[PDB]
């Protein structure tokens, strides 16, 4: 006994570019397996583009961009939720 | 000694402007290395922001690929030399 369908690689990555894509513009919080608030700014077919420092709550000196991969999220490298 | 044209603060200001000013538009790239220019890109200058801008390469007539993909660029990066780039009419 197996963790279902769900779970597969296709259908995680699937999930994840649908997700990120359906939230660009919006705030997520992302964590490094220190957590962070961003905003979504672009989406693109291979990479997405977080901009850190200036969300509310988590206000910070530095405000930087950070891109990354699908893969950074399906391979459980970093966490991300997605705030409404 | 090179003129104040040169000097760090001077391409900076330079670098930022000539980005801005050709949002939309198509830039030729290429890595710093040798004096045969290896693997030149072209792409379009898609975005343009505060710390960073995000080039579109592969769709450009003249050097479409089969894989188009963006990547993005610091004003560092171009300042330090690390990446070239050519501000195309």
């Amino acid at each position: 006994q197996g963790m279902s369908d769900a779970f597969t690689d296709v259908a995680k990555m699937k999930k994840i570019k649908e997700e990120i894509k359906a939230h660009e513009g919006q705030v997520v919080e992302m964590t490094l397996e220190k957590n962070r608030l961003g905003k979504l700014i672009e989406v693109y077919p291979s990479l997405f583009i977080v901009e850190f420092g200036d969300v509310e709550g988590d206000k910070q000196v530095n405000v930087y961009v950070e891109s990354f991969t699908y893969s950074d999220i399906l391979t459980e490298k970093n966490l991300i939720h997605y705030l409404d």
